């Protein structure tokens, strides 16, 4: 009752984040962690139990604090205001073999799983998701609220805003300092997309050259 | 003599597997391993003996292990029920920096090259083979002599049945817990190929999208 | 005094190798640490002076070595010529994750980034620059001057000749021990490329699968 920590989302990705969550604070027993989810509440999950957010907070402790495994922008940026609400602390979670170079400047609640790299001169912002073997490159800055998926390659001079997400094997052409390569607010890089230009806002590419996605 | 440790397969992934082994079983002297490889027998490679698969089997030792580094899952499977018939034992080998999360079964003779991952709550097969930089992501379902080429990328809720083969770089859509996306038996998804939906059994598919070729 | 390592390249990726060459000499002190680059000269780069290649071999120093960041692999042999003129040292600079396997034999002046892998019984000439991600499997021979973007792909029994440039996130289908698939000198794959034949030297090649395009 010192501290409880909890992994938000207890389907999905949330079981690829306990075990990186236990390795951050080896020091802390089992039963101080939880999955949080609203819908699984009551169950338990890989020995764990699931609780619902109002379970969670009603905990006795003295200090808890939460990582969003929540892939979707839109509901992890709801759920980070709650936490505030009741004054939850937001872990910052990363992986053993994670490569972080010179000049990485990243706001909280970021999550960076296994084989991931970020090199040199590079702002990310709050609640950046980075999936396994992806990466940023030099020169980049990358908005809130931000999520890579698995193996999502984000080259130099990039300059990603809030709420984008880069798909699986995704990958994006290098900018120039001059001319950054932007990839804009709320744009969805598909799976596989090969990305030559800028990505306007909003928008889905796809395909090889990534082309905007006609979606109805 | 104690120990004899055979890599099935001279050519191809056999030159990668060997110094797996080697680091795998780190006390062992070089004398105990050699390359079992039928055409190249009577030669030498990388400075270890190759010897046909009845050298291999008459050579005295206690205890005899077997990794098979061929990658044709049919030769593989062929290679198994010859090693079962003698009695050697299959050995697993993974690499020093591969991750493996939580809640992961693996089956017998398991080879999992430099730079790969399983999350957690995976069940894989027998004789899986994963090159190097691949992955399994959560709650996937592996079957037995599947193959996943360098770069393979299987997402979540995925099942991949027996016999398929994933090719270089090739990426796989996530299912969901109601419907996995399924990857049939014998499938080859081509190298680069983007998987969007479910492959029939015993088909190929290629490009990005993915499409029966 | 005694020695100096110079990091031939402020810009592009020299942020990136400035932070592993550190790492492959540590008991060097920063103060021994320069970049090399004559439009920046005299201004200063993530704590570190930027020396023109005038001022950078005028320094009193013993010894000089240098590592050329710049993937550019038609300058980087210019720069070759001109360090060998003065008499400069190259360095070898790998990552500490870098996994390397049985019989590879590496030329000079190899620059192996953060998840890079090379397997067995390959042949690299020199000045091999491979990006993050990047990797080299079994068989293969690689000439002078290549460059491997970050996750380029080079599986077995491929020949890729002096000059090349393999692009980020391409992937090469491997050949085999009597038809290798070869890469022509000077030949550039384009970005996400999925090559499945030999390319012409000095052709560009884009697409899944890879087909020529601009080959005049």
């Amino acid at each position: 009752m010192t501290m409880i920590i909890g992994v938000y989302g207890a389907s999905g990705f949330g079981k690829e984040v306990m075990p990186l969550v236990r390795q951050q604070f080896p020091t802390l027993s089992k039963e101080q962690f939880a999955f949080i989810d609203d819908g699984l509440s009551g169950t338990t999950l890989n020995g764990y139990p699931v609780l619902s957010y109002l379970d969670f907070i009603s905990k006795p402790a003295d200090h808890k604090a939460v990582t969003i495994a929540i892939a979707n922008s839109v509901v992890r940026e709801k759920l980070v205001s709650l936490l505030e609400k009741d004054g939850v602390q937001h872990l910052a979670v990363q992986s053993t073999n994670t490569v972080i170079l010179d000049e990485v400047e990243i706001g909280e609640g970021s999550l960076l799983c296994p084989f991931t790299c970020l090199t040199s001169n590079i702002k990310i912002g709050k609640f950046f998701h980075a999936n396994i073997y992806s990466y940023v490159a030099h020169d980049c800055v990358i908005g809130d609220y931000v999520t890579f998926a698995p193996g999502a390659k984000c080259n130099g001079n990039i300059h990603i805003e809030d709420h984008a997400y880069i798909g699986t094997g995704a990958v994006i052409k290098q900018g120039t300092p001059d001319k950054p390569l932007i990839i804009g607010k709320g744009a969805i890089v598909g799976m596989g997309a090969v990305v030559t230009k800028s990505v306007p806002a909003g928008v889905t590419v796809v395909g090889n050259p990534a082309r905007i996605l006609e979606r109805k």
